[PDB]
């Protein structure tokens, strides 16, 4: 389904978003060179702390769009949940959390994945309370369920790919979490689609936000 665009900046340039600069650092060393069309529009106001819309394929820069402005978000002294992605599959959130890690590191910002045989995942936690949590729908609402995550200080929400959430059956469990979330919370939703279900959880939860379109 198709969004209409409302932003003005374009930034070319990693140089130029005000990143830290180890931040900065550790998206060379990763090996990203310029932004691509969606981290030029949408970096800027998820780090300005907007609620955004961003309609745009796969293969088009996603992942570190929000994986970057996520990680400038960070109070790193916060020994705290503060962030919290959602994807609908645990590749797509092991992916995420790969991403996030490797431009983390350069920081000390860390990140945890939380998807579906083995549950010592739900104890070492006890360590760190990491900073961003990725993670499938139903087993994030699981830990926040039964408080293993804690909401109190997590002020960044990201739904990737909010469609196919939406056609694998993720709706009561996002709107679950949604609830779970203090009201103030900051929201990115990313989809490739957005049909009238993707749009409601966007008129619900977002407020005066950010429309981005990236044309295939």
């Amino acid at each position: 389904g198709v969004i209409e665009s409302n932003w003005n900046e374009i930034v070319d340039s990693f140089d130029d978003m005000n990143l830290s600069e180890s931040l900065l650092r550790g998206i060379y060393a990763y090996g990203f060179e310029k932004p691509s069309a969606i981290q030029q529009r949408a970096i800027l106001p998820c780090i300005k702390g907007y609620d955004v819309i961003a309609q745009a394929q796969s293969g088009t820069g996603k992942t570190a769009t929000f994986a970057i402005s996520i990680l400038q978000q960070i109070e790193l002294d916060l020994k705290a949940t503060q962030a919290l992605v959602l994807a609908p599959t645990r590749e797509l959130a092991q992916q995420i959390q790969k991403v996030v890690m490797a431009l983390g590191d350069y920081m000390g910002a860390s990140c945890h994945a939380c998807i579906g045989n083995v549950r010592a995942e739900v104890q070492k936690l006890q360590m760190e309370a990491p900073h961003i949590i990725v993670g499938t729908p139903g087993r994030v609402f699981d830990m926040l369920n039964r408080r293993y995550l804690s909401p109190k200080y997590i002020k960044m929400f990201v739904l990737d790919e909010a469609d196919e959430m939406l056609s694998r059956g993720f709706k009561d469990q996002i709107y679950d979490i949604f609830q779970k979330l203090n009201s103030n919370t900051q929201v990115v939703l990313l989809s490739a689609t957005m049909p009238s279900d993707v749009l409601e959880v966007t008129k619900k939860f977002m407020r005066d936000p950010i429309r981005i379109l990236v044309k295939k």
